[PDB]
DNA sequence: AGCCGT
DNA sequence: ACGGCT
């Protein structure tokens, strides 16, 4: 995720 | 640590 | 079949 906690996606 | 869609 | 950052 995020990031943090990509996307997602990307 | 944290999920999705080319 | 298989990748994206802080
Ligand atoms: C052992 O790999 C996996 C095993 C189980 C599920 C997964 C995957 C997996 O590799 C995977 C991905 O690599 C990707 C995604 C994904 O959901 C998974 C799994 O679910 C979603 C993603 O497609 C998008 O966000 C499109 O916008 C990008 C990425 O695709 C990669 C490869 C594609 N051919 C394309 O080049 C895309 C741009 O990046
Ligand atoms: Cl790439
Ligand atoms: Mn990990
Ligand atoms: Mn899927
Ligand atoms: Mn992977």
């Amino acid at each position: 995720t995020x990031p943090g906690v990509t996307x997602p996606g990307v």
